């Protein structure tokens, strides 16, 4: 069996929950080597587990996202956390027990529990909607925030002082402490319960990690089989006791350019070396690799097959998803007046203008400039909110992203530093992409065109959209690169380069 270690972690403390409020994703947690890697060795049949290092209590909604709830995982916080087969419960926050008297103010985004004007608590959900967590405050200033894990059970306290965070209690489903966890400058080390010092080496640990190590070491000595192979996202944060550590089986790096910089990937000449085999997302990366060291190197692009595939066919609308970030106002400008000839000359095309940009007043401030160089065309049908042909929307999940392409026709994302998972969303769907540079996703005129400049759109967008031949030909391409990863020879190529 394959044991897959992923990099699911926070930027701001490593071994932390990872989730995101839902109105506020950032751009790059998602989608990543390990889902896409899993997803594979699935089709291809094999007997694979999650071994999880970091806090995940939104775990579970997390891999039902990627269609991985099924698959298989143990988590070290889980064990520690002596969860077990707990029973599911639906939290509704009305239900808990507030002050007597409280009142719940909805706003678009969050609920505020107050008592006569006085703030209680601002309760948040997940992406699924679940309650995730409650910031209980005493005199105006948060003293304490509950988190709760998806199976619905309290997981863990925040608790803050003046000084900011104090520390965290983790918690069993049935309430009681199993460790304290302190987040105070110089202070960050970790008392255990001293009723379950049983199940531990220390009481005390100089920090998270080094638990960790010793939950992930016990994982290894029991669960890994000396024929077994761990796939491991390639991360110094814990490189060194995972690869280090690994003489019990087979080992496969795998380096994803999202996370990992090629020049500390180059420099862990220690991890690559225990290497079996390395797998990365990109030729480039690849060619470095191959080049500073002898192991077997497999490229593997990042398919994501959540993606629908061409069904734009079923639609008389020929719609233009079109990326607006890092796009100069100018840039914006030259754009708009090639869409309003090509749209002249064509009353089915539409174009959906996409932001990604989480800030609030950055996307008003570009959603403000879009509608006012719109309006100087005079034409309803080149305006934003005889009925119009422009949008704006801000997709806040993959899912989002998911739903918004189902029936797109083309792909516009012009600036020099296109967003990545529209490009993978683009190889996945078959949906053509038009950049101003060369990428590793895009082969011109296959499955894509490159314009040299903005005005070249004006033949560009007619390339995909009228010519139905261009458009088929980008989704043969896609349904055959599709398939070196369903149908398991890209796996077993990992598999037997050692």
């Amino acid at each position: 069996m394959f044991h897959f270690i992923p990099s699911w972690y926070n930027e701001n403390r490593t071994w932390y929950d990872n989730n995101y409020l839902w109105y506020f994703k950032p751009t790059n947690v998602g989608f990543d080597d390990t889902i896409n890697q899993m997803k594979m060795f699935d089709y291809a049949g094999k007997e694979s587990r999650l071994v999880v290092l970091n806090y995940m209590p939104n775990l579970r909604y997390y891999l039902h996202r990627y269609d991985l709830l099924e698959s298989g995982y143990y988590s070290v916080f889980d064990d520690i956390q002596e969860i077990g087969n707990v029973r599911q419960q639906m939290i509704d926050f009305r239900q808990l027990n507030w002050p007597e008297g409280v009142d719940f103010t909805y706003t678009p985004f969050i609920v505020l529990v107050k008592k006569s004007g006085d703030l209680i608590a601002k309760v948040q959900f997940g992406e699924e909607g679940n309650l995730t967590h409650i910031d209980y405050f005493a005199n105006e200033q948060i003293a304490k925030k509950y988190l709760f894990d998806d199976r619905g059970f309290l997981s863990s306290i925040l608790y803050y002082d003046n000084g900011g965070e104090a520390y965290q209690d983790y918690l069993a489903p049935s309430g009681e402490r199993i460790m304290r966890e302190y987040l105070r400058e110089g202070d960050h080390h970790v008392e255990i319960n001293p009723k379950k010092a049983i199940h531990f080496l220390k009481l005390s640990y100089s920090d998270i990690e080094e638990l960790i190590r010793e939950k992930y070491l016990t994982y290894l000595h029991k669960e890994v089989s000396k024929s077994d192979t761990i796939i491991v996202s390639f991360n110094q944060v814990h490189n060194a006791f995972i690869v280090g550590n690994t003489s019990k089986g087979n080992l496969i790096l795998s380096v994803f350019s999202e996370r990992n910089n090629a020049h500390n990937v180059l420099e862990d000449y220690s991890s690559l070396s225990r290497a079996d085999a390395i797998i990365c997302d990109r030729l480039d990366i690849a060619a470095q690799l191959k080049e500073k060291i002898d192991k077997p190197v497999v490229h593997v692009s990042p398919f994501d097959t959540r993606l629908a595939l061409g069904k734009s066919n079923q639609v008389r609308d020929l719609e233009i998803y079109f990326v607006v970030d890092r796009l100069s106002h100018k840039e914006l400008q030259k754009s708009l007046t090639s869409l309003y000839k090509v749209m002249l000359k064509n009353n089915d095309i539409k174009v959906t203008f996409v932001s990604y940009e989480r800030e609030f007043e950055s996307r008003q401030l570009t959603y403000d400039y879009l509608k006012e160089a719109t309006k100087v065309f005079d034409q309803k049908f080149f305006s934003l909110s005889e009925k119009t042909r422009l949008s704006f929307t801000h997709p806040l999940s993959e899912t989002d992203i998911i739903n918004r392409l189902e029936y797109v026709r083309l792909i516009i994302d012009i600036s020099k530093i296109p967003d990545l998972y529209t490009q993978i969303a683009g190889i996945s769907s078959g949906i053509p992409q038009i950049n101003t540079i060369l990428t590793e996703f895009v082969e011109h005129r296959k499955n894509g065109y490159i314009i040299e400049e903005i005005q070249e759109l004006e033949k560009a967008i007619p390339y995909y959209c009228e010519q139905l031949t261009n458009w088929n030909r980008s989704l043969i391409y896609s349904i055959d690169k599709i398939n070196d990863y369903t149908g398991g020879q890209l796996v077993e190529r990992i598999i037997n380069s050692y």
